[PDB]
């Protein structure tokens, strides 16, 4: 049965390198609804904040729905893929006990709505083409910002408020820490966000029991803004053979952005002329520039916890750097 | 409409009779001091503006300014236009701002509470409202105002930047949502530290006039001035000040009302049946409106004596008026 076949797949859920394209295929392209709701079945959350089941699915679907299928990297894979990263690694040693059931929601449901509605082109694009989006969102994290207004307003659906038991307190606090961790997916907030990443690592506290020790709001969010932006930018730390999918998807985005700032007239934007590209040189100067910097600085937050992450991420880089000469 | 004229010979000093040129314009005071100070700066020239696509444009915008909003209104918006503008002649601040600089001020203070709906960011994040859950709980109506000033360039004869270069229009878009985004008061205590560094720091030539390099600095000048010419009713005569004190008392009671129906708790100055109005300016005035303008007038040294000479003035009065 093909349901066999899916249910299998997703005993792997707590592990890095899930089949994630085949779960897509297996669910019928409800990846997103199927591993968030393994994922909070797992983690007992619908029990710790009575969560009716079919509500949970009700809005899972309809988010789902939100994602555009026709976008080639920015769809509901790419959002169950940054789903489940996120949940591996909000169970690594280094963080056990330290984040509450609600923080633990807060960056679960983040990661499902982080890009939900995306349009499949970038925030300058929106802003050059003078969009509707960039118009009402004064061109600053144009769609982080939709992202979250869409994630939110879905809840307001038929039988979707998932958080419809939390008290006010519960619903303020996981408003506050979802806005938080989203806007922190905006690569304009990169640089920023590694720089205080890192001031942390060297100024890290470990408890008696080993785990970080984080005791105020500040410290807490960023490791939470950090988690998420790493599962955003997990792709070259996965088994190669999905990292090749989510390059050919990417490329196949960026390529159309830039067949469109073309036809307009316009600069291409980096990565994006698919007659002046180069996809393998592109990946490690991505890896060496964002990808590597961003993870190894994580690593050493969880050290060793995440070793075999930045292993893979580091072969990843050898394996395209081989195939430039 | 010659006494219009008169009223409008004032455009270039503080305490403007603003009032007055709301009523003999036929409400229509943002669209008439517009338009003056951008004939008196020279702007339509300088920038190849349409006379009849700025008319067009001020009178759409003025029209979404809400009427039955007490203090949040076109007469605000006019205001704070001629304020910026007076702040923008400071004889300090010579050889500071660009042409474009200006028209972003000037615009910005324009634009700066459209639309506004005469109830606070916090009462709209309480109620959960639309505005909220599109912007995200943050600067929560100054998103919106900007959002609104620029989609109304769009409509018919109403692109008053139509002969910008686009990197003008660029560089124009990006100041304005600066300095509309620092009107919100939960951005006052961070401008005004960096206003008082840049006075701590601050360079001047031999006839005292402010030198500023970078960017940044301009950007945060041009921000506390408009933050400033919204924070101006106190500095005014006091005649036109108690205007204004009645009409924000009028629009935070009725907030006030709203939240009391509601059942919710009603916000600091906004109930009607425990207010205190003239202890209410006098701790405004100490805690935010005075620290703000004495380091203004640090700033621009000796060129606001007299802009915070009234602002004392008013404040010794109302406090006179507490038993
Ligand atoms: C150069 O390769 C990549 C670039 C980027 C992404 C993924 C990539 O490869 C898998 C993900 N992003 C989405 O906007 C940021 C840019
Ligand atoms: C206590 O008196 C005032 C308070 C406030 C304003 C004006 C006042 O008097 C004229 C203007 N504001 C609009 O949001 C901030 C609060
Ligand atoms: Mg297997
Ligand atoms: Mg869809
Ligand atoms: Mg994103
Ligand atoms: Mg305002
Ligand atoms: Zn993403
Ligand atoms: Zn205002």
């Amino acid at each position: 049965e093909q349901e066999d076949v899916l249910a299998k797949e997703l005993e792997d859920v707590n592990k890095w390198g899930l089949h994630v394209f085949r779960i897509a295929e297996l669910s019928g392209n409800r990846p997103l609804t199927v591993i968030m709701h393994t994922i909070f079945q797992e983690r007992d959350l619908l029990k710790t904040f009575k969560i009716p089941v079919d509500t949970l699915i009700t809005y899972l679907m309809t988010l789902e729905d939100h994602y555009h299928a026709d976008v080639a990297y920015h769809n509901n894979i790419h959002a169950a893929d940054v789903v489940q990263s996120t949940h591996v690694l909000l169970s690594t040693p280094a963080l056990e006990a330290v984040f509450t059931d609600l923080e633990i929601l807060a960056a679960i449901f983040a990661s499902a709505i982080h890009d939900v509605d995306h349009p499949g082109v970038s925030n300058q694009f929106l802003i050059n083409t003078n969009s509707e989006l960039a118009l009402m969102y004064n061109d600053s994290s144009v769609l982080e910002n939709h992202h979250l207004a869409v994630g939110f307003k879905l809840l307001q659906e038929e039988n979707c408020d998932i958080f419809q038991n939390l008290t006010k307190k519960q619903r303020q606090s996981l408003r506050k820490m979802v806005i938080d961790i989203v806007l922190a997916t905006d690569m304009s907030k990169h640089m920023n966000l590694l720089a205080d990443l890192k001031t942390m690592v060297e100024t890290k506290k470990v408890t008696s029991s080993g785990v970080l020790l984080l005791d105020n709001y500040s410290d807490r969010i960023q490791v939470l803004q950090n988690m998420v932006h790493c599962a955003d930018l997990s792709n070259p730390t996965k088994p190669l053979q999905l990292y090749r999918q989510w390059t050919d998807r990417i490329m196949e985005e960026f390529f159309r952005q830039g067949d469109r700032e073309r036809e307009r007239g316009m600069e291409i934007s980096p990565m994006c002329d698919k007659h002046n590209a180069s996809v393998e040189k592109s990946q490690v100067g991505f890896i060496d520039y964002i990808v590597h910097p961003l993870w190894e600085t994580w690593a050493d937050l969880v050290h060793p916890d995440a070793q075999d992450i930045l292993d893979t991420l580091e072969d990843n880089r050898e394996w395209y750097q081989s195939t430039i000469p």
